[PDB]
């Protein structure tokens, strides 16, 4: 079966729609998500036209094999989608209404700069390659674009699922390709990071600062080095979940900066001891008293500066 | 093959049943479970009717291809179910009895608020899309809904497997859809968490409180910081298994609260030392004596308050 | 093709056999194992009978499609077995001899009570559903039940592979089902746990008891808390491999009990210090001297009691 | 269907092209990458030639089954590629233009010597085995070799995707094989390793060197041993991601060398204490003062030497 | 299609060959490897014979369906191999030459006794079951056994790929089975274990021995216990990669033995302190001086003895 012939030299418009049924497994590190949706397609094939008076029927149902169907593929998929044709309906004028249900592992990158206080635009790109007889162009039927109310992406809030209605038409290997951009706008549920990582991480840092109210070098060394190790554990846990980005992230900046605070606290603890040994405890006392204010103040300003740069 | 024609304008009732054979792999983090069950379907197709006297046979067996079979799908599946037709039987009146055995990875969310002392309702949603000629409606044949006594979900107790008999009929992409809710009510076997996480986690906390019967700052620092680190390890272990929830959980509340106890114990240990150094050990002694009672009392009340709020 | 017709009203006996070729991937946590075996089936179909004198041939080979074959399924499988038909042979009386080679992920639970000194009975349940015309019953042909000498389950010793010859015949959804129990009796190779977990775990415990020959509180705190942390690491390692059981296990009991020994050692260390500070070292000395004997004695008796209760 | 016959004695030239659509999952440890691309093939089959007047069509579309297609395989794949034929077009002279879209897990090794400041050449080898009637030879159609501008390999920069135009023609099992080398030149985005591993790892090392400004053996032992343990954690994290190479890597050399610095710091700390105890603090003081300069200087030179050897 | 008939009562010889293209994913813990190779088969079918003068053709190419092909399976595979037929060629005498390209996950056990200084013999067992009409026997065509020079098993050196030319013929379920043993002899690239595990593990042990040049109990306790914990980390890392063997391994013996050295060092440190407290430092001094020589000497001899027993 060949494609529908043109009345004049007009391209064949394949009207499309994606209706999300299930949306799951957003793997931040892999920059992939899994989708289970309806894909609706509609085009006119005048060869399939019939008089509803003579045929009696208002619609005709065909099996995929029986008629010409455009080869629509997804651009940003890992492997070709698992699809199962739900229905093919032909109206008297030869307007075909195709509907399939698919599942695919979509590969769409994320911007980790503001994580875990980030929003993302996930993309699903539909594409059609033109044939030798006819040039095929994609369209968005907005009435057939949507999502189920139940659609739950774990740890994310779904804001919108819309399509950029004008296709990106371009030549590829001396044939026209018509690409459509479906955008799933989501935003991260940052809540759990506050009691699980952020607050634990701050408590261990504040525990290191108790060394500014201690003259015991042996105890201070323990306080600052032990807490530094706990910070390393959190840094490792975090980087095992976040992918390695060519750009600096907000979480990255904060986690790194905190190392400097541990490093400088070790210097303070060392300086204080050296002076106490050198029989200069008055000077050590001045440095320790300053540190008590300096450390939280510099920490607060540094965070204000970082938050400002990133948001 | 087209759907059965109506005797008036009645919808086609497809009677359904799910009989669980195997029920496994409840992945709390993924909010998925795997099921292996029988799916039974029954509808009347008058075109298949026969006189048992003339045909001799009381029943006729057909191959799926030979007759019209309704396209029943599962809503909340990752990928389309692996199904293998067991039997298709037609009675003289044209009543079809279909039976298949399937396996599917069902995606049903969990409420982690009371974990690990939680119960869940897992769902399996059956659905059928209406055709242009006939509107298809699902029904529950209660005699064909059940589970094997052997059905064992590891780390969970199966309470019930029932169906909400009235289908949810609604329009989707300008066609009627008939949805049925099958509910598997389960409850967590919390036992192992008591000797594995809960009691170990309490023992390390109580070990930190031995610092209230010690004047050795260096030893106290070791006690409180070491145990804090062991608590961090347990917190990490727990959050690697529990998914990140937009809501506060009972396990989350407790784990977080305990950090405050470690933080305040470090403050106490610091204050006690500072005073001992400042040649004020009487005041330090009063604070230490109070802490001995205050810490367990506040811990017990805080837990009473939390348990109350959550249960 | 319909099932073979009965001479009188007798059920159709399908003689079965399973011959293990490969037996691998026993995942204790998942309570699954993978099997690769021969499945042999044999039944009489009088319609296939021939005179070996007239036909010349002593046997006839058929393709699965050519004849009626009973639908045999496995009960406790995750997904339906990957099977590839090896041979179908018909004798002059119409006795069919079917042989296929399959692979399946069998789901059979384990009793972790005595782990790692435990034995298990793995099961493979064969089943057949009766048809409308004839009732099908399973049988065990013992000459066709066995295992390859090479069959190696890693970390386990294969004791036996036998079948419970009497099938479990029962009604399920108003049809007879005939179930056969194939049992693979195995026993754990516990050896490696002795040098890898058991002895390391005891050495760290005995290191904590060296605090009973020390008056240095600071050193004792370090000994007992450090070793407690190493025990937590081993506890975590162990529970990451063992599934969460609703019952107490031998490994669970021991690992838990050891926490009590660490907890009580911390109390001893605390009491000894308090008394030494209170200028009562004679009393502290008596308590420390007792602990030296009490701790190993109570440890040995507690283990004797536990081993007795579990074995 | 047999291969096209030769006019003369010429081999059959199959012109090839690979156009990368998606390029993902570079697993350094596994030395594999996943690709999703177009594979274009073109050859002349004079048997397929036609008159466009008689057939009406100027080009003919065939299903793969309908005609002879060369069996092109990938050499360095794990499993045979998932391919889905996009189009097969025959021109009146019998010139066939085949296009499929595939996904494959390509197995191409990496040189970890300069990691994470390394570049790689990934390979995709196309191959065709000659038949008994005709010898088949591969060619590169450069106009059909390329990549999408969007093609993003996470944590890597794509430099080029080119083909070595001359095939490697050789005998294999008494038949000619024609192999083509497609090369994807990439280079690692090393950035994230600086704040995540490199700088944390240096800070802990520099913290160990604060023991050269301390006379407290107990504190020094803590500083050097604690930081040594944090270095072990980083070493483990790194080797869990990098494969085990038979050659020394730059990351390997650095990580190993740092152990020597920790080992020697422990010796210094031990020597300093021994002398202080032996009532020789003047000698200990000289050794400690030297260490303050020696340790960073030797560290800097050692790194200069290593960087020089590796780059 | 039936098998070739015998001239006289002779078995049918199927000549075989395996030519490795790709050899990857040796999973020591799983005792599996993945292979991608050519499988060549050749037998005489006199029914396929032709006169090359009358037929014109020197060879005939058949589709698998067209002729009788022996059912060859692999014994030690997880699941049946993914195979794709490359060619089937018949010579005038009826000599068939079959060639397919396959991929399979082969399950062949390893002897971990000498790891990581171990060599292995991996096996690929080819098998054929005799049919009722003819008995089938396997043979090795040595000209068709080989490997690509590029064949690279990561972290292993490929020494040889040969076949044991005489098959293992045996009866299985009253039919002859002919088994061929293909052996891939490999040897581990132990290099990386020296800088990654072996040398780090020795450095931490030697750091524990610095306690023999210290009178500070508190510091010694820290040295020996901290390093013991780092040894536990390495032991865990190692056993997460090595499978649990019913026999003692070289790596196992060494790792275990080292615990005894840590245990005894703790005893020495304890004895030294007890004596120092008991105002007997002269005796403690003698014990400490002995330990300085005893510990390395006993370590070196113990290793000599172990290496001797294992190699
Ligand atoms: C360690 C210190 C951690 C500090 C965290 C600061 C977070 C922040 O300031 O995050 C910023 C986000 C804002 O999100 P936004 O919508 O992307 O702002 C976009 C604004 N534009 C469009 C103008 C650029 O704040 C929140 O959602 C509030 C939650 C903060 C909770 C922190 C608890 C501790
Ligand atoms: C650290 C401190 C941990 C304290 C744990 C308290 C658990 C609790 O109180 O859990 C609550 C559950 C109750 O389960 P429920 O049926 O959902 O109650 C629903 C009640 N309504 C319907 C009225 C709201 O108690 C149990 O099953 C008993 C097991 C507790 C063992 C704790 C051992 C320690
Ligand atoms: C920490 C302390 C750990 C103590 C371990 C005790 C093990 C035990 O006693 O295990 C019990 C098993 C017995 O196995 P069974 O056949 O199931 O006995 C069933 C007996 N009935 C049928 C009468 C009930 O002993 C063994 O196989 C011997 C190996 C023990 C090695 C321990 C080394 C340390
Ligand atoms: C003068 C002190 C020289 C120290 C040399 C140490 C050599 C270590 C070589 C390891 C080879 C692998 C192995 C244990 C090392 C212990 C070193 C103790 C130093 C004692 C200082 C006494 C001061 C007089
Ligand atoms: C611990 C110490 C770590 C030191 C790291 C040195 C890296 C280096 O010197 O890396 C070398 C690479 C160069 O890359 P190249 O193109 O392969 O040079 C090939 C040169 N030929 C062709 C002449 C042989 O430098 C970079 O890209 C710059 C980034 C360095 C950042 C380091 C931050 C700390
Ligand atoms: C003279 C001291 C001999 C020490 C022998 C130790 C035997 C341990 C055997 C473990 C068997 C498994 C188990 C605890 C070991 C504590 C040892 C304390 C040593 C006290 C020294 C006092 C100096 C007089
Ligand atoms: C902690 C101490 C670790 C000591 C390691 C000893 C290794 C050894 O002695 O290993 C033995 C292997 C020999 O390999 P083989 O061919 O199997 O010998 C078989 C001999 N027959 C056939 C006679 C029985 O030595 C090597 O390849 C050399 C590498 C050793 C590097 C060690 C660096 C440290
Ligand atoms: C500002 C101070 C520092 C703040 C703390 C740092 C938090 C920064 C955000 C880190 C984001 C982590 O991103 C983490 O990625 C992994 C991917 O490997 C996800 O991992 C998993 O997610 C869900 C289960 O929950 C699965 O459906 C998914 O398939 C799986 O990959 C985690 O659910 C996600 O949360
Ligand atoms: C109140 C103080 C704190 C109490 C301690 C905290 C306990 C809270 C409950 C945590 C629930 C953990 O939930 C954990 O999730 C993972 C999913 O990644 C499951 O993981 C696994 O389960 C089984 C094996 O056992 C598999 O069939 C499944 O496929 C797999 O994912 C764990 O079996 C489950 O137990
Ligand atoms: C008495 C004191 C305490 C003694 C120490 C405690 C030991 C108790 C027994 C623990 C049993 C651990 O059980 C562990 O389970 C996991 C499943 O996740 C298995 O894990 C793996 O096994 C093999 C590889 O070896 C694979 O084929 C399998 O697919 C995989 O899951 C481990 O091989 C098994 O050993
Ligand atoms: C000079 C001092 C030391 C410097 C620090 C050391 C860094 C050296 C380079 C280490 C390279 C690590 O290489 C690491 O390999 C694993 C493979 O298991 C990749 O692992 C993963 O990558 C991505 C997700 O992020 C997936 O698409 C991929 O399938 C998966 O395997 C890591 O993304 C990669 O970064
Ligand atoms: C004598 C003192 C002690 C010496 C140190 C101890 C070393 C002893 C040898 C340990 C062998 C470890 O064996 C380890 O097993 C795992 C199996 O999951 C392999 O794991 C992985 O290997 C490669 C990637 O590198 C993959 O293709 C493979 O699929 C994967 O399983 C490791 O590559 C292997 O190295
Ligand atoms: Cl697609
Ligand atoms: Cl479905
Ligand atoms: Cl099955
Ligand atoms: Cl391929
Ligand atoms: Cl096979
Ligand atoms: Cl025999
Ligand atoms: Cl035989
Ligand atoms: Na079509
Ligand atoms: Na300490
Ligand atoms: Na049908
Ligand atoms: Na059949
Ligand atoms: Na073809
Ligand atoms: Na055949």
């Amino acid at each position: 079966v060949s494609p529908p012939p043109p009345i004049a030299d007009e391209p064949l418009t394949v009207n499309t729609g994606i209706y999300l049924i299930e949306c799951y497994s957003l793997d931040d590190k892999a920059e992939t998500f899994k989708v289970n949706a309806f894909l609706s397609l509609s085009w006119k094939d005048r060869r399939l036209a019939f008089d509803p008076v003579r045929s009696g029927v208002r619609v005709k149902t065909y099996e995929p094999e029986a008629i010409w169907i455009p080869e629509i593929r997804f651009v940003n998929v890992e492997n070709a989608r698992d699809a199962d044709v739900v229905d093919i309906s032909v109206s008297p004028d030869g307007t075909v209404q195709y509907l399939e249900r698919f599942s695919a592992r979509v590969l769409s990158p994320l911007d980790f700069r503001r994580a875990p206080f980030d929003s993302q635009t996930l993309h699903i790109y539909l594409i059609v390659r033109s044939v030798d007889t006819r040039n095929i162009v994609l369209a968005v039927d907005l009435e057939k674009v949507g999502k189920n109310d139940d659609v739950f992406l774990t740890g994310w809030d779904i804001e919108s699922f819309t399509a950029v209605v004008k296709p990106a038409n371009f030549a590829l290997e001396d044939r026209l390709e018509s690409k459509l951009d479906y955008q799933l706008r989501i935003s991260r549920q940052y809540f759990s990071y506050i009691p699980n990582i952020i607050l634990p991480m701050l408590f261990i840092l504040f525990i290191s600062w108790t060394a500014f109210w201690s003259t015991s070098y042996e105890a201070n060394v323990t306080l600052v080095v032990s807490t530094l190790i706990a910070h390393i554990a959190f840094n490792i846990l975090v980087e095992t979940n976040l992918p390695k980005t060519p750009y600096m992230t907000y979480t990255g900046a904060i986690i790194f900066m905190i190392y400097l605070f541990y490093f400088v606290a070790v210097i303070e603890v060392t300086v204080q001891h050296y002076l106490k040994v050198e029989s200069q405890p008055a000077r050590a006392a001045s440095i320790t008293r300053a540190s008590r204010i300096a450390f939280p103040v510099v920490f607060l300003l540094a965070n204000i500066i970082l938050a400002f740069l990133f948001f």
